[PDB]
């Protein structure tokens, strides 16, 4: 079986600034999963950030943790299976290992721990300077 | 919550070689979980490697996927909280990013579904050279 998730972006940013996280995933899992971010601040356990869901037609759900209501948004194109984190008015309290995550089981976004994800992609280092 | 699972190890060797990797755990994970370890070949899906019995102190069971049987050899340190990974004879096709993990739902050392994991230690790159 081919990797489900393959993800891109991250790096250094100062404080203010913006950067977008990207992650594609099989035909498959994309249809048939809950797309979700997490990310693991040093020494931390990783913990939700935000999530979407496929709705009839265009539509879409989005649903986001209160440490990011506001700065993020989340978005997903299903011409590219692909799933976007823009994030803005990043402090140096959003330094993290940043993850993407699939839940096959979940239909509507929603907080989600850890323990029910089925597919992770590879963690990428955001670094965010004062 | 602090993070669960620290491993330490990794790098390039050759064909034939031997490294051992290791693990550290809450005391809370360690005498509560299966753990055990997966790795994620070049574009490729992460699959079971390897798993111990919960609390291995002077008694656990080992089991072991088919690919590393007789090779690759699990053990912990209670003292230390560690459980380590032993590879013998490493081939080019064991080359992969190896991962440690926790499930708190199984106690007795069997095959590991990476849907069921609760917690995961950060993916460390281990090469063997032709």
């Amino acid at each position: 079986m081919e990797v489900q998730l393959v993800e891109s972006g991250g790096g250094l940013v100062q404080a203010g600034d913006s950067l977008r996280l990207s992650c594609t995933a099989s035909g498959r899992t994309f249809s048939r999963a809950v797309m979700g971010w997490f990310r693991q601040a040093p020494g931390k356990e990783r913990e939700f950030v935000a999530a979407i869901s496929a709705a009839p037609g265009t539509a879409y759900y989005a649903f986001y943790a209160d440490s990011v209501r506001g700065r993020f948004s989340i978005s997903a194109d299903s011409a590219k299976n692909t799933v976007y984190l823009q994030m803005n008015s990043l402090k140096p309290e959003d330094t993290a290992v940043y993850y993407c995550a699939a839940d096959l089981k979940m239909q509507v976004a929603a907080y989600m721990n850890q323990r029910s994800v089925d597919y992770w992609g590879q963690g990428t280092q955001v670094t965010v300077s004062s």
